[PDB]
């Protein structure tokens, strides 16, 4: 229902791509977004349909939340950017020329193509056959101070996860395609988990709000006033909506979103406020005795 206004600003275009942003940015009721409605179909993406009203890869990006890469893109033996892509197994849609991902380093990596070029299944190469980016990974983002400056990958007796070979081995080795849990903190790399413990912290910051749902359009929540507040516009709500903000009775209505909140998740122990957290189907080589 109420899953199409984003919080913060709601951009959801890539940087290379920034032809259909009419309806695409920023996002709301209009319908025609290929970089978020993408995101929304039931059973795809089953995390980030679960924390709906957190921030997609892209929003984070231009939230300026997370970083890009040097290379930003990557054209199509081939380019050193691919070792990247070529361990994580992803299936991009036809008639897509980019796709973004999180990097190694926590920034944001697209892969592009020619003009008419499509992206392959795979999205390794570039075939032939809309404007605009494929989220190859599942995940979410959300605002957070937490240094990760100590954090890092362990996991149980692995040898080698993704880009990532934890430890050296010579032994009696295992490859599979697994889908790993991973999340980034501010001054960590990509840490990937074995058991994924994310908890949810509900509260009553503007994030976790939808708003004018009566009388559909977005309204920016940062024009209600607040108890005492100067306001500039007139809003209503719900009994949470009315505790922090004035109410009366009409230029908006605000709700609470279910699981909006600051998300902390658990690394070896530790609870961390992580920057993203997300699923990734890559190269994992266990060890065995
Ligand atoms: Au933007
Ligand atoms: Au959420
Ligand atoms: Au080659
Ligand atoms: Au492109
Ligand atoms: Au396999």
């Amino acid at each position: 229902p109420h899953l199409r206004n984003r919080p913060g600003k709601g951009h959801n275009y890539i940087d290379g791509m920034t032809q259909e942003d009419a309806t695409c940015k920023p996002v709301t009721y209009a319908g025609a977004c290929s970089s978020f409605d993408v995101l929304l179909e039931k059973g795809k993406f089953p995390l980030f349909q679960s924390y709906a009203h957190h921030r997609t890869l892209l929003e984070a990006v231009h939230d300026t939340i997370i970083a890009k890469a040097d290379p930003p893109s990557c054209d199509l033996h081939g380019n050193p950017c691919m070792k990247e892509k070529l361990v994580m197994k992803t299936h991009c849609p036809n008639d897509y020329q980019s796709a973004h991902y999180l990097n190694n380093d926590g920034k944001m990596a697209s892969v592009k193509c020619p003009p008419k070029y499509e992206l392959t299944e795979d999205c390794n190469f570039c075939r032939q056959m809309k404007k605009g980016s494929y989220p190859l990974q599942d995940l979410f983002c959300q605002s957070s101070e937490d240094d990760g400056s100590k954090l890092k990958t362990k996991m149980k007796g692995v040898c080698e996860v993704g880009v990532q070979a934890l430890k050296k081995c010579d032994g009696q080795l295992s490859t599979a395609h697994e889908v790993v849990p991973f999340a980034v903190f501010k001054n960590s790399k990509k840490v990937y988990l074995d058991k994924l413990d994310l908890k949810t912290e509900e509260n009553l910051l503007p994030d976790s709000f939808v708003c004018f749902e009566h009388k559909l359009k977005s309204f920016d929540i940062s024009q209600c006033p607040k108890i005492g507040g100067h306001g500039s516009k007139k809003c209503t709500g719900d009994a949470a909506f009315c505790s922090a903000y004035e109410c009366t009775a009409a230029n908006a209505y605000c709700s609470h979103a279910n699981g909006s909140g600051i998300v902390q998740i658990q690394v070896s122990g530790v609870w961390k406020k992580p920057l993203c957290v997300g699923y990734e189907r890559v190269v994992v080589k266990r060890e065995l005795s």
